[PDB]
């Protein structure tokens, strides 16, 4: 009674370490595992195309872990650490925000993305919840990430190896304490989708 | 900038109203809201049903608002009140199995469940971590229910209108404090697809 086991590929354990990440971010509060996530998030479906073990299971099981992972820690991540009635809706917003673009993106087959994509969003948060001590600062930019999130914005889905290589190596100094590199990355690769959309 | 407002649905917003309680079940600490996310997962479709506004966004949402409300906060509810490495990795597979029958039901289209639905196993699980006052015991019974939620037991969708109407009642005292009767109904359920699954 377990043929569920037929369906599962090398590429799902993958997504199933991202998912334990995710959720270990909230059980033991910790922003490092959010940026382990980002790195899981990466690699599953690097994984799946590599060794020819794409799924439509897999694809829905990578969004999921994107709930866990990206939609609800950073919005417990910022409440639990920043406990007020402000950081309470905006955490309610962020998470909300998370969940419509994952819908609309699951209805959606375009190269780019369409709003930021919600790792970054994460990203942004649990950055900008490390290095900013003002709940209210903080409740603001969950609205922001959230907004940023479900708009129109263009933004790219393949940075070049470049960037990847940086970005990959800031992630990991994120995880040891150091997240300024992997913030101040995502919020250039942000902040100029902003301004392409606003010069049209 | 916000396209996707005329995507949004009256549904939809029940829905929404679904993932707020969800996160605020781990946000609050809170067994009550899971009882009510339950009430608000029954009210999304049919609510979108009686109102001619079915959309496939909505049946994202829906599946998505699951992850937080019966993936993740049960999880979340079990280890965070009965702290222990035992509870941590009961909470994992919990959440994990969660995922991948929502993974599985995603890619699929039968008229009854296969595998115990994953609103049902939230409910097991924070009930018995609400009646049951030992971390060994309700570890235990987490992984049980997280392989009910992964395997091959056929599973009524047809709570015909008695069943609804004492469950519902019963849901609604579980929110203000007394889920013996939501748990007693919810066992029986699960305990009555076993016994036909064994029965052949
Ligand atoms: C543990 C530590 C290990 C050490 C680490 C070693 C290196 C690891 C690689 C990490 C690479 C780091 C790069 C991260 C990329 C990322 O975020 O991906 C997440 C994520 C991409 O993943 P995704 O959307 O899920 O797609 P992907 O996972 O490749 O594949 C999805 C499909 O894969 C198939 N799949 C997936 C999983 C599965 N189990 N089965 C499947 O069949 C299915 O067909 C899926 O539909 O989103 C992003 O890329 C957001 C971009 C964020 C912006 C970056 C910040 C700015 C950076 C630089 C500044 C430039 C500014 C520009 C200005 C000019
Ligand atoms: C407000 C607070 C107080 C108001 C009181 C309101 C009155 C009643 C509330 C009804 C709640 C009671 C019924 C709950 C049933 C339930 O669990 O629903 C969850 C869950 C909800 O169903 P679902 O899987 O999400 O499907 P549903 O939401 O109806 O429709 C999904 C589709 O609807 C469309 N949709 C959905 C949302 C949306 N935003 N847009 C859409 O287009 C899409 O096409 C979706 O694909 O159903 C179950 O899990 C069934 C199994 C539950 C276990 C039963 C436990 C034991 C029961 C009885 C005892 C057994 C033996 C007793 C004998 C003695
Ligand atoms: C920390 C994780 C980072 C990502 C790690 C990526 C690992 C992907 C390996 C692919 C090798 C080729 C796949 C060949 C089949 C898997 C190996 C195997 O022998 O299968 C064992 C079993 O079926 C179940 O893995
Ligand atoms: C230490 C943690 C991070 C370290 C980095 C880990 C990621 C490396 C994974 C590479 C993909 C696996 C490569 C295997 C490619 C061939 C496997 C295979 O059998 O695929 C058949 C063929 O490709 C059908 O298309
Ligand atoms: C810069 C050199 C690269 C650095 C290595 C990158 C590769 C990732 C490897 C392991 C991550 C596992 C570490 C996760 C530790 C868990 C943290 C935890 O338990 O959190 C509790 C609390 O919040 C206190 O932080
Ligand atoms: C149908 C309705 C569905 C949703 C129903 C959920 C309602 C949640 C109620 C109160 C939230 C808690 C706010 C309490 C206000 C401050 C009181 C306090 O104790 O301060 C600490 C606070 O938790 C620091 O944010
Ligand atoms: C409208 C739909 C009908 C159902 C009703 C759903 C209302 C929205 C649901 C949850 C919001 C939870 C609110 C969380 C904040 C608690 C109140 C608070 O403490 O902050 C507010 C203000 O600062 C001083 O009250
Ligand atoms: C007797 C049957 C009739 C009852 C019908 C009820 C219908 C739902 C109405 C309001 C739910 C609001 C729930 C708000 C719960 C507060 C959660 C909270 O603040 O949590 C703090 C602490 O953890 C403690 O749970
Ligand atoms: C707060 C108490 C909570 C419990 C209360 C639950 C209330 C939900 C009941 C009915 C909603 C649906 C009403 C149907 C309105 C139909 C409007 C419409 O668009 O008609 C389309 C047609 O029916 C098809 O194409
Ligand atoms: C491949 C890259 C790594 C991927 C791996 C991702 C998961 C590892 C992250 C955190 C695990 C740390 C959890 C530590 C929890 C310890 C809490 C505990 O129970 O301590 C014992 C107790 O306090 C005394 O009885
Ligand atoms: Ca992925
Ligand atoms: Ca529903
Ligand atoms: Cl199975
Ligand atoms: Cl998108
Ligand atoms: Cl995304
Ligand atoms: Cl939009
Ligand atoms: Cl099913
Ligand atoms: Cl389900
Ligand atoms: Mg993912
Ligand atoms: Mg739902
Ligand atoms: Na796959
Ligand atoms: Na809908």
């Amino acid at each position: 009674m377990f043929s569920i086991r037929k369906i599962i590929t090398i590429s799902d354990y993958v997504t199933m370490l991202n998912i334990i990440t995710g959720l270990l971010a909230i059980l033991l509060n910790s922003f490092s595992l959010i940026y382990l996530s980002i790195i899981f998030d990466s690699l599953d479906g690097y994984v799946a195309r590599k060794t020819g073990t794409v799924s439509d299971f897999g694809a829905e099981l990578d969004s999921i872990s994107d709930v866990v992972s990206f939609g609800v820690a950073p919005a417990y991540l910022l409440y639990n650490n920043f406990e007020s009635n402000l950081a309470l809706i905006s955490a309610i917003i962020f998470c909300l925000c998370g969940a419509l673009r994952l819908a609309r993106f699951g209805i959606l087959n375009v190269k780019g993305f369409i709003g930021l994509p919600i790792p970054a969003g994460a990203l942004l948060l649990v950055g900008f919840c490390q290095l900013i001590n003002s709940y209210l600062i903080n409740s603001i930019l969950a609205i922001l990430i959230g907004l940023l999130m479900i708009s129109d914005i263009k933004y790219p889905k393949y940075p070049n190896k470049i960037f990847i290589y940086i970005f990959a190596v800031s992630l990991c100094l994120a995880i040891v304490g150091i997240p300024h590199f992997a913030l101040m990355l995502c919020l250039i690769y942000a902040i100029y989708g902003i301004i392409k959309y606003i010069r049209g």
